[PDB]
């Protein structure tokens, strides 16, 4: 099992054409 | 298990053409 | 298991093509 | 098992072909 | 296991033609 | 512009996790 | 421009995990 | 431009984890 | 410009782990 | 601009770990 806390993220994404994979801000424990 | 404490990001995509792979401000145990 | 604590990070990807591989501020035992 | 503490990372990357490795600031024991 | 303690980072990686390898600022018991 | 003319193809995938990439018998000028 | 003529392929593929890169037969000019 | 013509391939992959690269039977002009 | 003429190949990927090279029966003038 | 003509090849690839350079039957031109 899991804990995530206290976070401030302010991501910007301005152009993106064919993402397959991943674009994270923060990844805990994904598969993607 | 896990634990993720106190965060700030603030990252920028500006041009991604066919991420296929990734892209991660902190990728923690993630697979991808 | 796994701990991750305190972090400030404001990471710019500008202009990437076909990121297949990985592109990462902080990678804490991912897989990629 | 593993701890990340306090950090701070500011990491730009600016042209990206075809990264089919990695582009990591930090990497604590991960794969890639 | 393992730990890493307080770090600061600001690299910058310009132009990366195919980084197949890999480009890291610290690199602590990975892979790649 | 092109062409493709005669062709026998038979191709089997039989346990495929997460192509996000491709597995192609024949690609020709395709994008991926 | 192109052409591609006569071909016979049987490929299999019986186990593939990840693939975000390529498996291919005959690769004709493309990207991936 | 470009032209193949008379060919046969019967290739088999049979465990491939994480191919971010290629394998190919005949890779002609391509990029990966 | 190319040409490619009359060939045969039967090629075996048994096990491959993480290839983000290349593994190719025959290349001609690719990129990887 | 190039021409390659007549061929046969069998190869094999048992076990590989990360190539990340390149494992060619017949490489003619290439980059990797």
């Amino acid at each position: 099992g899991y804990e995530v806390h206290h976070q401030k993220l302010v991501f910007f994404a301005e152009d993106v054409g064919s993402n397959k994979g991943a674009i994270i801000g923060l990844m805990v424990g994904g598969v993607v």
